[PDB]
């Protein structure tokens, strides 16, 4: 799969994502994806079309709290998503930009 991404690595074109691209950028992670992190990521996009950004590491926690499950929080996100970079691995794995202020 070749993609075209951006200097962070991240979709340059957040419209051509799906479940197979988001496995592919997955892959640096060592990371299978399961219907668990399609939901996530399916938020994550909501965020993006709503906003037109993506969210920031506790923006985007409070938002999957709200719109998926209360137990949603940073603890499992890193451990189901094998990074403690959450704020920038699950909008890269979502196919939106990399959120403003990570590095």
């Amino acid at each position: 799969m070749n993609l075209e991404l951006d200097q962070d690595g991240h979709l340059v074109d957040y419209t051509i994502w799906n479940p197979e691209v988001a496995q592919e950028l997955a892959k640096s992670l060592d990371l299978e994806l399961t219907d668990w992190h399609f939901e996530v990521l399916a938020a994550v996009r909501q965020f993006y079309q709503q906003f037109g950004h993506s969210p920031a590491t506790r923006p985007l926690i409070k938002f999957l709290m709200k719109t998926v499950s209360p137990d949603i929080n940073n603890a499992v996100l890193q451990q189901k998503f094998n990074t403690g970079l959450v704020a920038r691995h699950l909008s890269r794995l979502a196919g939106i930009p990399k959120p403003a202020n990570c590095l």
